[PDB]
């Protein structure tokens, strides 16, 4: 499957593509405002993510840092990300369909939309000014706005036992963004698309 990953901010990215156990494609590059870059995600994919990573340094060897997203200090990414990440997710070829959705239980960092480029079913889209809009205590002083997971660490925000409910930091990130997860058992927003179905990730897709 095809994946385009467009960047339309105004700041430089640096695309990330993982599975969690192994990088999809390359793993990550430099996308500059306004790059596109094509990838190929094998078919049968499953946990797959697709995010942003902001001010980033690489040396010549493709070792480095990232303020949001950094993936253990790799331009090519190999693992996720460190918290906040915006982040598209997907899993190909399961008994015939394909899977995606936009979450925020790992924060948020950079506005997306995540929608096919073939026939068949809606994209979603998670362009909301989180970052100017997040509560005090979840503003990452490393940039981006961290989930309540990541802050507090508590059975509640992580559903660590699978009980847990919608909380007022989850309720910020919902009411911004509908159409993400705010929350491990939110109500579901993932979209259901044909088997082997291609896409696009759009960085900033409002500007």
């Amino acid at each position: 499957a095809t994946f385009e990953i467009v960047n339309r901010c105004s700041y430089t990215v640096w695309a990330a593509a993982s599975k969690g156990d192994a990088a999809l494609d390359a793993g990550g590059r430099q996308l500059n405002s306004g790059e596109s870059w094509t990838i190929n995600v094998e078919p049968g994919t499953n946990g797959g993510k697709i995010w942003a990573r902001t001010d980033c340094y690489f040396d010549d060897s493709g070792s480095g840092i990232c303020k949001t997203g950094d993936c253990g200090g790799l331009l090519r990414c190999k693992r996720f990300g460190r918290p906040p990440t915006t982040l598209a997710e997907f899993s190909l070829n399961q008994y015939g369909k394909d899977y995606i959705d936009i979450s925020n239980i790992k924060g948020f960092n950079v506005p997306m939309n995540f929608s096919p480029t073939t026939r068949g079913c809606r994209g979603v889209r998670c362009a909301a000014d989180i970052v100017g809009q997040c509560p005090a205590k979840l503003k990452a002083p490393g940039g981006g706005c961290n989930d309540a997971c990541t802050v507090f660490q508590t059975s509640e925000y992580c559903c660590t036992t699978g009980k847990c409910g919608p909380t007022e930091y989850s309720r910020f990130f919902k009411r911004l963004c509908p159409d993400a997860f705010s929350y491990v058992l939110d109500k579901p927003t993932t979209v259901t698309c044909p088997g082997s179905s291609n896409y696009r990730v759009t960085f900033c897709p409002t500007a």
